[PDB]
Formats: C-alpha cells, structure tokens, sequence
C-alpha cells in the first residue's frame, strides 16, 4: 500500500473554476487565452476518467459557495478530488471575479477532519495564477490513537514560486495549464504524479520565456512549484 | 536524461547548522534533543557520500556568513548541495542563537544566476523549525537565449506544513529527522527523492502523536512539506 487506492467506482470531481472577465471597479484584465486552458483541462481530465465540471466568472462569494457545497457532497465512492483555479492571484490568494478569496479558505472546507469521505484520499489543487510581482530573469545555460493530520494528503500543484508572476500566452494559454495537459497525456498512463509534476516543472522551465515590447516584461522565466502533503504515491490508472 | 547528472567526482557538500543554545535576550528555550538530530543527518549523508560540514550554535550573522561563503565556493566538480537548517523558526524565518534570518536571504546565495557552479544542480535544503503556531488535532482513522529560471532546481522539505508547530522529541530529535534519516537508509539506494520524501510525510503523519501533560500540545499531529523547483529527477546513486 505505497500507493492511493484509486479503483473506486468512481476517480472523482475535477472542479475548474475558470475566471475570465472581471469587474471593472477591480481594476484588472480579462485573462486572455484562460478558455484554451478550460477546454484543455476540461478534455485532460476527461480521458482520466474525472467527473468534469466547468464554473465561469466566479465571485469570491460564489467560490466560498461552490467550495462548500462540493465540501458537503458524498465523496464515499470517489478516488480522489481536483480542483483548478484559473485566475488572476497574490501570494496565498485568489481572485474571483469582485474580489479576492484566501485559498486557505478553499482547502480548509477538505481538511481531513471536515470533509470526511474525503479523508485518506489525494486531493489535489491547481493553480494558475500569480504569487507576487517578482520577476525571474533566468541565467544563460518508545509508544505508539489511529490519527492522520487534517492538513495531510493534500497536493498543491502551483503554477509558479512564491512571490513570482504567473505567465499567460494569450492565444494559447497559460504556460502552465499547457504543459500539464500535455504531460498528463503523455504519462498519466505510466508515470506517478510527483514524476509527471516534474517534467511540467523542466518544460515550463526550459521551453518558454517571454518576449514584451516593454523591456520590463521581456524575456523572463518561470518555475512551478510543487507543494505535497501526500502519504502516497498516485497514479491515474489501476 | 531525465534524472540529475550524479556522478560528478564529488556528490556534494551537506551543511548542518545545528541551533541548540540560544541567548537568554531572545527568550527561547534550548531545543533538546538536536544533537540526535545532527548525529543522524550526519551518518545518513555520509554512507550517501556527502562531504559533511556541521555547524553549532549560529548567529544570524554567522549564519549569512556561512552562506555566503559557502555559495562563493568552486562546486564545479559537485554533483549536488544540501543544507539542513534545525532550530527554532517561524513562517518563512529560521532563527539564529541571537535572532531571526529570512530563509529567502539563506537561499537566494545560491540562485542559479548567484551561485554558476551549481546552476544545473539540484540545491536541496531541508528544515527543522516551526512555521508558525497553529496545531493540528488530526483525525481518526511559435517561438523557442537558452535560459533556465533562476529559482528553479531548488527543494525544500520542510518539516512541517505552512503556519504550523514542527515537532521535537527531547530524546529521539525531531519526528520529521529521525523519519528523514530512516526513509534515506532504506531506501536512497532505490527510490527517487520526491518518492523517499512522501515516505517521510506518512512515517510522520502515521507512527507520530505528541504527548503533553498540557492539554493544550497533546495529541497533536504533524504532516511535513515538501516543496519543489526541481526539473529533474534526483538519485543518490549511478
Ligand atoms: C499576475 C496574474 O495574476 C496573472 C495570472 C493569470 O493567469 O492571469 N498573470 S498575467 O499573465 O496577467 C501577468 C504576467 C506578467 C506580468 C503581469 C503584470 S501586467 S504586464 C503584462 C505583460 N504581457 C504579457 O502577459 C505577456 C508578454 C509576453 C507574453 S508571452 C507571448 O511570452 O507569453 S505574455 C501580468
Ligand atoms: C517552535 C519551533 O520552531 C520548534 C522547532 C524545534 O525543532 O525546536 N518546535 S518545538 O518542538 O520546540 C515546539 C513544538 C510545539 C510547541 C512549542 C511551544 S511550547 S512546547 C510544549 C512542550 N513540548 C511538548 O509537548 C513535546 C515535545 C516533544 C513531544 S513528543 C510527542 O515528541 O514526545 S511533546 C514548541
């Protein structure tokens, strides 16, 4: 049992919530290309067997909201449980349409100790957005009661490091969103998630920079960054 | 070449700073039981072939310092670098005999674009120290410069998850240590980092629960965190 028993009736729910168009007393852009990364995601996770359900324009309250319903659902027959937020974002937070929303907040209604047929099974959240304003450059190349943590099997997937910015190609979608679909594709068959995160992390890291008009914003890098709390190794087949 | 060159002539430094005596003027107490902590880093990374170099009792100054000085070296011929931070800490902070350090300034010396002998190479720092105060209760069971990001190739394990309480045994050492050191014996000759180091997270979510005659700290559990940069997959052998 080194690995997640992932032959229940059921994989899971794939939950993507995909923020686009903001309000204007944001202050903040349309995200440009995000749909590419919905209808990605959305096909990705499909061929995995998630039961797939796409949510438009979310504000922070309908997030709050949508997180909690799907917290208070029976997850008993399902493997596992995914979660991608696709918009704009800060350091430990998320932007819904009018507002922010903490992802503490998100992941705290699957704490092991609330969310209880979830409890023991991965659950996973992908995240693209940005974590800061920080730009990367890049160089040239005894006793023994049967308790688990609440905060454990949980699997962090984030587009970028702490304090960075989050690319977005806005025909073809976030740098991110891309790879992992397509390394999903490539390897969900054979490969265990933290190994697949990996390649993500090499392919972000080596196929893309940016290229701006405005010398600021040109030719920078990105790195992901994996954050797991898993006890199991995951693998999407059986 | 999907897994880190390995067999340079040297596998790497492994610099233990070992925090145990801190001054009266910070108001922290002595952290027991470090020592097991050090003695057993010490052993594991040496039968890994580790040049080994451990640290007592640091100031924040001494602690750059050694930083400094260290990411100044010619690690050319190093397959790889590792730190290992054990003392008191906060979120995002480790704490010196006479005071805080930011982990940022610690590892910033070492970014790809700082630290050219290691670009390329897996930099792994792992971490023994609180990350704040909160306790976990658990629960019963088109375009293609060939630049790489400079943050990128890094891994942190922490010890425990973001805004919680690691803990520390008086005898034994730290859970997440000991739990380290146990995963890397059995298994570094076979097993990926990423894979050794989900053992360690549920050999200490599993076989850990604290003991307090304080209410308040007993029963408490602990699930460790592991964050990753890296673009590659990463043996301790060839
Ligand atoms: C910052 C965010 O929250 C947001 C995350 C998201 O997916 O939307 N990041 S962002 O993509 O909006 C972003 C990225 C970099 C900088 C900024 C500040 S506004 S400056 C906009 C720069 N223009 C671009 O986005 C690009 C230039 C080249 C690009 S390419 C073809 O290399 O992908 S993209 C906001
Ligand atoms: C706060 C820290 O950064 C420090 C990190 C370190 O390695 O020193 N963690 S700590 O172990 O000092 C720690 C953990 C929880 C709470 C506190 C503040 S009050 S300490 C309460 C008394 N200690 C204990 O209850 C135990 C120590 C080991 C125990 S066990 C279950 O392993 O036998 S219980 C500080």
């Amino acid at each position: 049992d080194n690995s997640y028993k992932m032959d229940y009736p059921e994989m899971g729910l794939c939950i993507i919530i995909n923020n686009k168009n903001f309000h204007k007393s944001t202050g903040m852009t349309s995200r440009s290309g995000t749909d590419v990364d919905a209808a990605n995601l959305r096909e990705t996770f499909r061929n995995l067997k998630y039961e797939v359900r796409n949510k438009n324009d979310l504000t922070r309250e309908e997030i709050v909201e949508l997180m909690r319903d799907v917290s208070k659902e029976d997850h008993s027959k399902r493997s596992s449980f995914v979660c991608v937020l696709l918009s704009h974002g800060e350091e430990g937070i998320i932007f819904g349409t009018n507002g922010p929303v903490d992802l503490k907040k998100i992941t705290n209604f699957f704490r092991g100790d609330r969310c209880r047929s979830l409890t023991g099974k991965p659950k996973l959240f992908i995240i693209q957005a940005c974590r800061g304003t920080e730009l990367d450059c890049g160089i040239e190349t005894d006793d023994d009661c049967h308790k688990i943590p609440v905060d454990a099997d949980f699997l962090y997937a984030y587009s970028t490091a702490p304090g960075y910015y989050s690319w977005r190609n806005s025909k073809d979608g976030s740098w991110f969103i891309q790879s992992l679909c397509a390394m999903l594709k490539q390897y969900a068959d054979k490969l265990e998630f933290m190994h697949i995160l990996t390649r993500v992390n090499r392919k972000v890291a080596t196929e893309f920079e940016s290229f701006s008009f405005d010398a600021t914003f040109h030719a920078k890098k990105q790195i992901p960054c994996i954050v797991s709390m898993l006890t199991k190794e995951l693998y999407f087949y059986h």
